[PDB]
């Protein structure tokens, strides 16, 4: 048995969340396997991009209340919150593009993790709540990723009254990259991810670290760090044939 | 009588500018007054939640120019502005959430007003605006607000500009959190600040305070302060009523 | 022969792109040329405002790909980029607004450029993207405007998969300030432009300075110095102007 099942095939990891009798809980259990499936091999060129789905009307949850009541331990509850930060920063500073793709009801961390993938692709039935406050804990750490995600006016009304907003007001406010009738998820989905794994690994790869490092920064030191990293782009092997196959008029052959 | 008046029914403070016949203009004494009310008794714990509410068809129009002539001398001018942002800060800083109802007009340090709230709920016929260019006085300090609300291409031509958004327009851009039809004002922001009142106020009150921390964080840190804040959170009393609640299926009984 | 062509009337500068041939491509020359006409008699005060727009169906594709080749050395592709960087920087930095004024596609450097201006506003045709990737040239550079213009997550779809955003879309994700049809852009930017000029000059080159100062800091830091702008404003002749003109029912005169 195992709460997480991966599978890689043309260069797309899908990992899906794989507990649906429990609503895909993070326990600590699923965390690591996640985290696993994640860090698996994630420098090979032969990844090229990573799908986190969910089996079943839940994406997730969140994490196990079990696991955060007062006998487990203040240690252990530590050890929750510690591994699903470590999770979501993961994401952020993996090699590749990860795209959430969301078929349901994300709520608490598992709104936390959709929020902190890439791009995030939901069905137009899916929905996103951070209700901790119902049970006693307020979704801060959910609230880190929601707080980057969305506006301060949403974001509070989500944390403060617990109540979901629907994929479409999602979109609308930026937790989403795209909405589509659940018929289509899979279609779109591989759309971005086909597209993604067509694409030069390298040149994607710097492209996304850049990208976090530069979005803090003033807007001069912004334009420094983006400036030289353009450059060494242009030194790369498939940026010059990148380059090259435009001005050939013809298609690029990547080697990563 | 006083600029504000303010009642305190289960929970719920309701602060209401009351000063219609001049706009609800945010003069030095309206500050005052206000600045007042929501410090009163911050750390009760029979408040749960502020809303801060108008009477009259303008929320508020702003600072009152008279107050920022020449002739006051540039101290006055500081004390008025010093005292606006101390406001604005108080609410940001403060232990409850606080909520905006607005039906109408919000201009210049008005509009910071709602944009310093928490939540805001206005009316589908309301309105904000940053026109302090066409008095000679750009909108600096509802500029803090508004650029931490809305995005840079909206925030800049309402500075710019002096134009009025809609509620509608307003809510895209992240300035409300809702808008509903005025017969349904009320009921709305109630539906809120019942919600809020319904939970554990230390609970909302952690929550508050952590959020706005993690917020300017690198997103390490940001993580490292929340995650300690949820581990705190679960030595509360309430933290373990809740989970205890939820998993024996009952309604939770806050301390 | 310059591929840019600036015109002032009224404070109002229109600095256009005029190299539409080779799709007002920013190349070194236009960058230079660019810079020139922002730069120049900044200054003074009979100028107002500034509108960017573009001769023909395309606004900019981003820079010249030529670049750009190995042969070109580092050296110029440096310059090519901190050139660029430079035009963004002086138009943030400007003493008076700069609206964008875009009618059809903007892509690339083409988009940076747009989302670098105060205000933009759009044709219902116009389009944008950072297709970088395509070519093995991430929009790194790009990708710094559109962070500080757009959610993460339609940035990120945006820069990994490089498809076109509308100007509809553009509009709702906070790209644009303005979308209207083709026939009503003229005017439309007009009415901002001539609104703007209308106004006290060093009223507003006080406000925008003010704004992106206060803009990264944290709140009370941003409280702080703005309200010692409104304080140093008030010092102004043309803040004692529109104060007293406001309460004796008139119409304030400026001085500038």
């Amino acid at each position: 048995p195992r709460p997480t099942s991966a599978r890689q095939l043309d260069g797309i990891r899908n990992i899906v969340l794989s507990n649906p009798k429990k609503r895909n809980t993070l326990s600590l259990a699923m965390l690591k396997s996640l985290q696993s499936d994640i860090l698996h091999d994630a420098d090979s060129n032969d990844l090229k991009v990573i799908i986190i789905s969910a089996e079943g009307p839940v994406f997730s949850s969140g994490h196990d209340l079990k696991e955060l009541t007062e006998e487990q331990g203040r240690d252990y509850h530590a050890e929750v919150f510690q591994t699903c930060s470590k999770v979501m920063m993961h994401i952020r500073n993996h090699p590749v593009p990860v795209i959430a793709m969301v078929n349901g009801l994300a709520t608490a961390a598992g709104c936390q993790l959709v929020a902190s993938c890439d791009i995030a692709v939901a069905s137009d039935k899916s929905s996103f709540a951070t209700p901790g406050v119902n049970v006693g804990l307020f979704c801060s750490t959910p609230g880190v990723a929601l707080a980057r995600a969305v506006p301060r006016k949403v974001a509070l009304e989500m944390l403060f009254t617990g109540e979901p907003i629907s994929a479409q007001e999602a979109l609308l406010h930026g937790l989403l990259s795209k909405v589509v009738p659940e018929a289509e998820l899979q279609e779109e989905t591989m759309r971005i991810a086909r597209k993604i794994a067509s694409l030069s690994r390298p040149v994607v790869s710097l492209g996304k670290a850049t990208f976090y490092k530069q979005l803090p920064q003033d807007l001069g030191t912004a334009y420094y760090l983006t400036s030289q990293a353009m450059v060494d782009n242009l030194a790369l092997r498939d940026g010059q044939e990148g380059i090259t196959a435009f001005l050939q008029k013809r298609k690029p052959v990547w080697s990563h």
